[PDB]
């Protein structure tokens, strides 16, 4: 038995990009899960082939990473085109892995046919038949139903942790204590709504030494609904396979919740944090039953008690190491049922 798993709008070659870095992950512990798999994209690379090189019913399986189906600047783009044309020859049920709520399986089709080089393709080519199952990192099938109720094929939903990926590569090495250079830090994109509010909340005017790492740049925010005077340092995107040792640079990582994530979704950011020397701070929003950790001290509801506890790590080293210590501890307890994550996730895929 052979499996394919594919990026169906993004190149995949390293870790320069997190759709490229998601992709080859879960290539990664798929395949250490004892499974024959190849990652098809663009071109042959390191980690991938080429879809022009195999042929896609030569594979049992095919699984799909989210991606977004729009065409920006309305010019084509061949990584989500060279997807679906792959993903429509296909004629067996397709997974996808739906990783980000905004990002549900829609076809292209329809997009290119308005497009002025619409005359390049064809709805034989582009149009995706075959049955689809969607596999929600987020527990709430309601919602994942909710962002697919314009999509005809997509036959059924089931739930499974995908973002623990990383927890369970097989080299897989907690963070090590760091020299600290950062009060908070948080490292990833801008997103508007409650995710940019959330992060002028809790990142901007907070009088601390906070780093916010990734493509996300001061400009973007600009919303008067969340006014703002002194932002916090930020320094460029990093490759996602660095994401926990810059986080241990910092006393404390945040996680901040979003529409439709908080009590839903547990997001990579969880346990890229958990397994950094930085303590784990929670936006009490993203988890109100202390789902992921059960000591209050790991949650912050607004500015104010960021800053409180972040200053209450900064003069106790005690409590910081102990703090540390229960996350690691739980991260641990959660790498331990590993077996059971993979039996999971093989069932989610019909093994
Ligand atoms: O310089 C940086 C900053 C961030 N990251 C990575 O980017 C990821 C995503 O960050 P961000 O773009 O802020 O999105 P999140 O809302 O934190 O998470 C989204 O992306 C995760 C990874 O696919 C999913 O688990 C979540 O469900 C999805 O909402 C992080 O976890 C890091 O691994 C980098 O690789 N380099
Ligand atoms: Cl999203
Ligand atoms: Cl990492």
């Amino acid at each position: 038995m052979k499996i394919a798993i594919i990026n169906m709008g993004n190149n995949v070659i390293n870790f320069k990009t997190v759709p490229s870095s998601e992709t080859i992950y879960l290539f990664k512990v798929i395949s250490e899960m004892g499974l024959n798999v190849d990652i098809i994209s663009l071109k042959n690379g390191v980690y991938t082939k080429s879809f022009d090189e195999v042929d896609v019913n030569d594979y049992d399986r095919l699984i799909v990473v989210n991606s977004s189906i729009n065409f920006f600047g309305g010019k084509p783009n061949l990584a989500i085109l060279s997807a679906q044309k792959f993903m429509a020859k296909y004629k067996s049920k397709i997974y996808y892995l739906f990783t980000a709520i905004r990002l549900p399986f829609s076809q292209s089709w329809p997009n290119v046919k308005n497009r002025p080089w619409a005359y390049l393709y064809t709805e034989e080519e582009l149009l995706i038949k075959s049955p689809i199952k969607v596999i929600s990192q987020g527990i709430n099938l309601d919602i994942a139903k909710a962002a697919h109720k314009k999509v005809d094929n997509v036959i059924e939903f089931e739930y499974f942790p995908i973002e623990q990926y990383k927890i369970h590569m097989n080299d897989f090495q907690l963070s090590k204590p760091t020299k600290k250079t950062l009060d908070v830090i948080y490292g990833g994109s801008f997103r508007s709504g409650q995710r940019e509010s959330k992060m002028v909340e809790f990142l901007f005017d907070t009088g601390l030494n906070i780093e916010f790492f990734g493509n996300a740049r001061e400009k973007q925010f600009k919303n008067p609904k969340y006014p703002w005077t002194k932002a916090p340092v930020f320094t460029g995107k990093i490759p996602m396979n660095m994401v926990s040792e810059k986080n241990s640079q910092a006393i404390a990582a945040l996680i901040i919740g979003d529409k439709n994530y908080n009590d839903n979704f547990i997001t990579l950011r969880v346990w890229e944090t958990m397994a950094s020397d930085a303590v784990m701070l929670i936006d009490e929003e993203f988890d109100t039953k202390h789902r992921i950790i059960n000591d209050a001290r790991f949650y912050v509801n607004n500015r104010a008690e960021l800053i409180d506890r972040v200053n209450e790590l900064k003069h106790s080293d005690v409590l910081r190491k102990e703090m540390l210590s229960i996350q690691h501890d739980i991260l641990n307890k959660t790498r331990a049922k590993k077996a059971e994550w993979q039996d999971a996730f093989k069932k989610a895929i019909d093994l």
